[PDB]
């Protein structure tokens, strides 16, 4: 009996295992734009992906996981609230059962079809595991998905995940350039969170972009076909796995333009 997002194992029965879900710093949130404060102390925003390494897909039965080889300085973010360099290590998806719904962070209240991020470790810690257990160990760059035209750079993973449509399966995945993926501004909004996904861990720097990409509806459709299941198990569609907007609490969002 583990955590998913099911009625019996869902976010409002995450505390028991994890009480920090609870917590004072919890992702994701609404972002309330007008009491959001232009930041000028905010550094420009610096996404240098030219040399990132994919190694493979995988669907690890909450959501699909494309992960990168960050045993070297390659795919860095820094800059904007940013002290160092965090590395890229993997990014993913949330997702909705419609159109209507799917992101984790919301803006005034308006939920998107879906949510990309990519997840950075702070390279002052050495890895991803003791980074975790730093107040600043992680940077996630989160990123909205509104449905209406293609994104030709997502294309390529939409097309790879039939053959990872159940929990545990994985497939090879190199070359893949998660620079196909950012919107024209890097205009955003920053705040203190944590993972939203179980452990739930309180050591995230959050970035969402304020501009969302546009997907067409034939390749969230795809995203909605994988499985929460493993294999030779009932279907159980992989759709609607975001937490929904917590407790801002003792927190100020702060946005990188006015
Ligand atoms: N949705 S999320 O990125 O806030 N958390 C998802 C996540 C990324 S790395 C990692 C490592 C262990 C458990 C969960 C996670
Ligand atoms: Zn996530």
């Amino acid at each position: 009996h583990h955590w998913g997002y099911g009625k019996h194992n869902g976010p409002e029965h995450w505390h028991k295992d994890f009480p920090i879900a609870k917590g004072e710093r919890q992702s994701p949130v609404d972002i309330d734009t007008h009491t959001a404060k232009y930041d000028p102390s905010l550094k420009p925003l610096s996404v240098s992906y030219d040399q990132a390494t994919s190694l493979r897909i995988l669907n690890n039965g909450h959501a699909f996981n494309v992960e990168f080889d960050d045993s070297q300085d390659k795919a860095v973010l820094k800059g904007g609230p940013l002290d160092g360099t965090y590395r890229l290590i993997q990014f993913h998806f949330h997702w909705g059962s419609l159109d209507g719904q799917g992101s984790e962070h919301t803006v005034d209240k308006k939920k998107y079809a879906a949510e990309l991020h990519l997840v950075h470790w702070n390279t002052k810690y050495g890895d991803f595991g003791k980074a975790v257990q730093q107040p600043d160990g992680l940077a996630v760059l989160g990123i909205f998905l509104k449905v209406g035209s293609a994104k030709p750079g997502l294309q390529k993973v939409v097309d790879v995940l039939d053959s990872i449509k159940t929990k545990g399966k994985s497939a090879d995945f190199t070359n893949f350039d998660p620079r196909g993926l950012l919107p024209e501004s890097l205009d955003y909004w920053t705040y203190p969170g944590s993972l939203t996904t179980p452990p739930l861990l309180e050591c995230v720097t959050w970035i969402v972009l304020k501009e969302p990409i546009s997907v067409s509806s034939e390749q969230v459709l795809k995203f909605r076909k994988l499985n929460f299941n493993g294999e030779g198990e009932p279907e159980e569609l992989m759709v609607d796995n975001w937490r929904p907007a917590q407790p801002l609490k003792n927190r100020q969002i702060k946005a990188s333009f006015k």
